[PDB]
DNA sequence: TCGGTAAGCAGTCCGCG
DNA sequence: GCGGACTGCTTAC
C-alpha cells in the first residue's frame, strides 16, 4: 500500500513523524528535516522557482529548522520578504507525501476515553487534580474493545467489583442496560490503589497509543486531569509518557474575558468530540452534556441515578462504572450517526495538515494552496501584519410584511465560491481598477461597461482572463467533492419519502428490509418491492435511508462550509492571502447578483402576466428570492386543479420550463455585462410552497428580513409525503426559546398556514389554558452567560445586568455557602424563569446551569414562585402577536354582530 | 467561547413636556 | 409606553 502519515511534530531540529508504511505497519521516525526558504533575486538570474507574480525567487536550503527560523527574523530586521512555508511539518508533509494521500481507516488507532473522579468539594480541577481518578473507559479502535480500569480502594471509598452481569440485565432487574452489543467487548480490570491503575493505564497507552483522541470534553477536562494527576503522584516525567515523543506543553487558550488551559500531547491528535460536534452538526443547542446530546441525536433515555454524583462510587458503584462505559458507548454511536472523524481524516489528509487543524479554516486552506503551488514550482508568499478593517457583506431585502399565498424560492448554487470561479478572484490574478459606479448604476445596467480586457466585480477590481488563479482552481476542487456528496443526500432524502408513501398502506406479513444503497435513487423493481413490505421492513428501511441521508449531509454541508470559509478568509487578516479587495470583490458581485436577478424576474413576469412596476420578488437574502406564485395559479383557477399535488407539479414545470430559463438569459447577460471569465451564476428553484387545495390556510408569511415560514410541498426536487414547514429566523428556531414554547408556538405556525384562522383561535385559547402544567424545564428560557463577574456587585446586579446574569446572581446568593450546589460556569448555558413580586430570592428571576434539574435546596421555592404570566407573555404572546399582525390575522376572536343570538 | 457579514429581538437606561 | 443608544445573544446567509 502507499505509506501515510498519521502525526507529524517539529521538536527542535527534528521532525518526529508516526506513520502506516507500506507493508500497513505502523511506525516512528525522526528526521532531521533541511528546510527551504526563498528570497527574491535578480532577473537575470536562471531559477526554476517564482512567486506568485511571476517574480524569480532562489532557494535557500538551511542547514536545520532553527537556522530557517533564525533567518526569517534577520529578514524583518533587513525588511525583505521571507518566502515560503514557514510553518516546516507542512513543508515535510509536501515533500514526504508528494501524491494524494489514500489513507485506510483501519490502521488509523482512534481512542474515546472518559474519566470518573470522585468529589466531594464541589468540580474537581483540572489544574489541581487533588481527587483520585477512580474509573477510566478507554475504547480502542483497532482492538474493538472498552478497556475499563476500575479503582476499588480510594479514600472516598472502599467498593466491590463491577459486575458485568447485573450492568446487562433490564434497569427493570436492577440492572444498568449496558447494550448486549457492546457486553462481550469489554475488557475490566479492577485496581487495589490508584497508583497501580495509572501505571497499568501509561503501560497499556503505550503498547495501544491513540493517533486520534476523543471522547467528550476531553481536551478541557479529561486529559488535563489525567496528566495533572500522574504528574501530582509520579512527576513530570511519568506524566509526559502520554505524549510518544515524551513532549508536553501547557497550551493558554485566550478568549475575550479570560483564558484557559489544555495540555498539548505532542504526536497525538486531539479530536475532542464536543467540539467537533459544534463546528460540524450546524445545530445551536440549549445544553451540551452528553446525555443532552446524546437524547437528541439518538433518542436514547438520559442515564438515571439517585443523589449527587459525588456520592454515586460510595453508593452504587455498579451503576457508576456501568455509566462510565455507556458514556464512552454513546460518543461512538453519536459517531456512527454524524460520522465527524471519517470527515476529519478526509479533509486533513486532503490538506496535508495534522487532522487537529481541521478546526481552522486558515490552515487548512494556507496547506491546500502551498501544496498546489508548489507542484508548479511556485513559491508562496510570506504572511504579513495587518489591522481589522470592517466590510461589506450581502444584501437583504426588506420584505413587506404580510402573507403570502404561493411562494416559489430560487436560489444560486455555491455562491460565494461560484463568484471566485466566474470572476476569477485570487491573489495573483489582480490586473488593476476600474471607476466604480453606484452599484444601482450596475444593477440597473445604465453604468458603463467596466472593462473590455478584464473580469470584474463592480467593487472596481478587475482579474485575468487567461489564466485560472490558484483560489479558483482549489475551491474546483471541493466544490466538485461536495456536488457529489450532496447528490447521494437529496436520493437518500427521496428515497425516505417513497418509504414514508408506503408506510401509509403496510402489508400484513413477515419480512425483510430490502438490501440497497439508499445515496441512488431507488429503481422501479426497488419501488414495487416497498409496496409489498411490512410496516416493521419499512420503518427499518427509513431507519437507514434517514442515516444515509444524514452521512451526506455531514460530507456536503461541511465541505461547502470549507469553500464558503475560503471566502471569508481572504477577509481575516491571519491568512496569508488577506485581501480586502478581493473579499469585497466577491460581497459586492453577490449584493449585484441578487438584485439584477430581481429586476430581471420581475421583468419576465410583468411580461408574462401582462402588467408593468409590479413586484413579483417579495424577498431576497444574499443568494436567494422568493417570488409570489398568486398570480400564476390564478391564471389558471385554483378549480381547474385536482389536489394539492396537481398545482405543486404545475408550479414546478412552469419554474423549469419558463422561469430557469429566463433567469438564466439574464445571468448571462450579467457575465457579458462584467466581462467575467466563466458563467456560473446557476439559480434553480428551490421551495415550492402553498396552503393545502381548498383549506382556509394562509401558506407563509414574513416579518421582516430573515424571519418568514413557508409551507412547502417540494425542496430541491424532494417531493414531501406531507407538507414541511420551512421556518426560518422566528422563535421557533432559537434555542433561547423554552423547548414547550417552540413546539407550542410551530403548531400555531402550522395551523395558520395549513388550516387558517379559526385554527389558530381554537389552539391559543387551549395552551393559554393549560400551560402552567408544564414541567419547569420545558417553560425555562434559555442563554449564555458571559462577564458574570464584570456585573456582580457584592452578590448583587451592577448597573447594566443583563437579565439572565441577574438570574445567574440570584442563584448564587440562595446557594451560598453549598460547596455541594452545581455552579455556573461562565461561558455556558442557563436555564431562566422569571419570579413573581415578594418572592424570598430577592430578586425578579433567576438561572441555573443548563441540561440540568435545578437543585433540591431550592428547586420547591422556584416551582412555587415562578411567574407563569410573565413567561407566557414574553416566550409566547409577543412572538405569537408579531407572526398574527405581519399575517393580518387573529388569535383571538374578535366580537362580532352573532354574539347577539 | 481557539478555530466571513447582516440583522433580528430582549433587556437596560433614560428621554419624552 | 415606546423609541434610541447600547449591550448581549442568537439567528440567516
Ligand atoms: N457561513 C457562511 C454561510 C454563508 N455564506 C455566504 C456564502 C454563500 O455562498 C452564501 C449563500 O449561502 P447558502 O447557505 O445559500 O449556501 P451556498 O449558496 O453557499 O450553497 P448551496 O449550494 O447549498 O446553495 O452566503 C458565508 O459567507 N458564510
Ligand atoms: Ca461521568
Ligand atoms: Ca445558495
Ligand atoms: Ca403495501
Ligand atoms: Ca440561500
Amino acid at each position: 500500500m502507499k505509506e501515510f502519515y498519521l502525526t507529524v511534530e517539529q521538536i527542535g531540529d527534528s521532525i518526529f513523524e508516526r506513520y502506516i508504511d507500506s507493508n500497513g505497519r505502523e511506525r516512528t521516525r525522526e528526521v532531521e528535516y533541511k528546510p527551504s526558504l526563498f528570497a527574491h533575486c535578480p532577473e537575470s538570474q536562471a531559477t526554476k522557482y517564482f512567486d506568485i507574480y511571476g517574480k524569480p525567487c532562489t532557494r535557500k536550503l538551511f542547514a536545520n529548522m532553527r537556522d530557517a527560523s533564525q533567518w526569517i527574523k534577520r529578514m524583518e530586521d533587513i525588511g525583505l520578504e521571507a518566502l515560503g512555508m514557514d510553518d516546516f511539518k507542512l513543508a515535510y508533509l509536501s515533500d514526504t507525501y508528494n501524491y494524494e494521500i489514500k489513507y485506510d481507516h483501519t490502521k488509523i488507532r482512534v481512542a474515546n476515553f472518559d474519566i470518573e473522579v470522585t468529589s466531594p468539594d464541589g468540580f474537581p480541577e483540572p489544574s489541581q487534580a487533588k481527587h483520585p481518578i477512580d474509573a477510566i473507559t478507554h475504547y480502542d479502535s483497532i482492538d474493538d474493545r472498552f478497556y475499563v480500569f476500575d479503582l476499588l480502594n480510594s479514600p472516598y471509598g472502599n467498593v466491590e467489583e463491577w459486575s458485568i452481569e447485573i450492568a446487562a440485565k433490564l434497569q427493570e432487574q436492577g440492572g444498568d442496560e449496558v447494550p448486549s452489543e457492546i457486553i462481550d467487548k469489554i475488557i475490566y480490570m479492577p485496581f487495589d490503589n490508584e497508583k497501580e491503575l495509572l501505571m497499568e493505564y501509561l503501560n497499556f497507552w503505550q503498547q495501544k497509543t491513540p493517533v486520534i483522541l476523543t471522547g467528550w470534553n476531553v481536551e478541557s477536562f479529561a486529559i488535563p486531569y489525567v496528566y495533572n494527576r500522574i504528574k501530582n503522584i509520579f512527576g513530570e516525567s511519568t506524566a509526559k509518557r502520554l505524549s510518544p515523543h515524551r513532549k508536553t506543553r501547557v497550551k493558554v487558550i485566550e478568549n475575550m474575558y479570560g483564558s484557559r488551559e489544555i495540555i498539548t500531547l505532542f504526536g497525538i491528535s486531539v479530536l475532542d468530540y464536543i467540539d467537533l460536534y459544534k463546528k460540524f452538526s450546524f445545530t445551536n443547542q440549549p445544553s451540551y452534556s452528553l446525555d443532552y446530546i446524546s437524547e437528541f441525536e439518538l433518542n436514547v433515555g438520559k442515564l438515571k441515578y439517585d443523589g449527587p454524583i459525588s456520592k454515586l462510587r460510595e453508593s452504587n458503584h455498579q451503576r457508576y462504572i456501568s455509566y462510565n462505559i455507556i458514556a464512552v458507548y454513546r460518543v461512538l454511536q453519536i459517531d456512527a450517526k454524524r460520522q465527524f472523524i471519517n470527515l476529519s481524516l478526509d479533509m486533513g489528509y486532503y490538506a496535508k495538515i495534522q487532522i487537529q487543524s481541521v478546526f481552522s479554516p486558515i490552515k487548512t486552506w494556507d496547506a491546500i494552496i502551498f501544496n498546489s503551488l508548489k507542484e508548479q514550482n511556485k513559491v508562496i508568499p510570506q504572511g504579513r501584519s495587518h489591522p481589522v478593517q470592517p466590510y461589506p457583506g450581502a444584501f437583504v431585502k426588506e420584505p413587506i410584511p404580510n402573507r403570502y399565498k404561493y411562494v416559489m424560492s430560487f436560489d444560486l448554487t455555491s455562491l460565494y465560491p461560484s463568484i471566485i470561479r466566474q470572476v476569477n478572484i485570487s491573489p495573483e490574478t489582480i490586473a488593476g481598477t476600474f471607476k466604480v459606479a453606484p452599484l444601482h448604476d450596475y444593477i440597473n445596467a445604465v453604468a458603463e461597461r467596466p472593462s473590455d480586457v478584464y473580469s470584474c466585480s463592480p467593487n472596481g477590481m478587475m482579474y485575468y482572463k487567461d489564466r485560472d488563479g490558484v483560489v479558483p482552481t482549489e475551491i474546483t476542487k471541493v466544490f466538485n467533492q461536495r456536488k457529489e456528496h450532496k447528490g447521494y443526500m437529496l436520493a437518500a432524502q427521496r428515497n425516505g419519502e417513497i418509504i414514508k408513501e408506503a408506510l401509509h398502506n403496510p402489508n400484513l406479513s413477515v419480512d425483510e428490509p430490502l438490501d440497497v444503497d439508499y445515496r441512488f435513487d431507488f429503481s422501479d423493481e426497488i419501488k414495487e418491492k416497498i409496496k409489498k413490505l411490512s410496516a416493521k421492513s419499512l420503518n427499518e428501511m427509513l431507519f437507514r435511508a434517514q442515516r444515509t441521508e444524514v452521512a451526506g449531509m455531514t460530507a456536503q454541508i461541511n465541505r461547502k462550509a470549507l469553500i464558503n470559509g475560503l471566502a471569508g478568509a481572504l477577509g481575516n487578516v491571519w491568512f496569508r492571502y488577506y485581501d480586502l479587495r478581493n473579499a469585497t470583490a466577491i460581497t459586492t458581485f453577490g449584493q449585484m447578483a441578487l438584485q439584477w436577478i430581481e429586476r430581471k424576474v420581475n421583468e419576465y413576469l410583468n411580461e408574462v402576466c401582462g402588467t408593468e412596476g409590479e413586484a413579483f420578488v417579495l424577498y431576497g437574502d444574499t443568494d436567494s428570492i422568493y417570488v409570489s406564485a398568486d398570480k400564476i395559479i390564478d391564471k389558471v383557477g385554483e378549480s381547474k386543479f385536482r389536489d394539492t399535488n396537481h398545482w405543486v407539479d404545475f408550479l414546478d414545470k412552469f419554474a423549469r420550463e419558463r422561469m430557469e430559463p429566463a433567469i438564466d438569459r439574464g445571468f448571462r447577460e450579467m457575465c457579458e455585462y462584467m466581462n467575467n471569465k466563466q458563467h456560473l451564476m446557476f439559480m434553480d428553484r428551490e421551495a415550492i410552497a402553498g396552503p393545502p387545495l381548498g383549506s382556509k390556510g394562509i401558506g407563509g408569511f414574513w416579518t421582516g428580513k430573515k424571519r418568514y415560514a413557508l409551507n412547502v410541498w417540494d425542496m430541491e426536487g424532494t417531493r414531501y409525503a406531507e407538507p414541511k414547514l420551512k421556518i426560518m429566523g422566528l422563535e421557533t428556531q432559537k434555542s433561547s426559546t423554552p423547548k414547550a414554547v417552540q413546539k407550542a408556538l410551530k403548531e400555531c405556525i402550522r395551523r395558520m398556514l395549513q388550516e387558517g384562522e379559526e385554527s389558530l383561535q381554537e389552539y391559543f385559547k387551549e395552551f393559554e389554558k393549560e400551560f402552567r402544567q408544564l414541567n419547569y424545564i420545558s417553560i425555562a428560557s434559555v442563554s449564555s452567560a458571559n462577564n458574570i463577574a464584570k456585573y456582580d456587585v457584592g452578590g448583587f446586579p451592577g448597573p447594566k445586568c443583563p437579565f439572565h446574569i441577574r438570574g445567574i446572581l440570584t442563584y448564587n446568593r440562595a446557594i451560598k455557602g453549598n460547596i455541594d450546589a452545581p455552579q455556573v460556569v461562565e461561558g455556558e448555558k442557563v436555564y431562566v424563569l422569571p419570579l413573581r413580586e415578594g418572592n424570598p430570592f430577592g430578586d425578579k428571576c433567576i438561572a441555573w446551569p443548563s441540561g440540568t434539574e435545578i437543585t433540591d435546596l431550592i428547586k420547591d421555592d422556584v416551582l412555587h414562585w415562578m411567574d407563569y404570566t410573565v413567561l407566557l407573555e414574553k416566550t409566547f404572546i409577543k412572538p405569537l402577536e408579531g407572526f398574527t399582525s405581519a399575517a393580518k390575522l387573529d388569535y383571538e376572536k374578535k366580537a362580532s354582530l352573532f354574539d347577539m343570538f
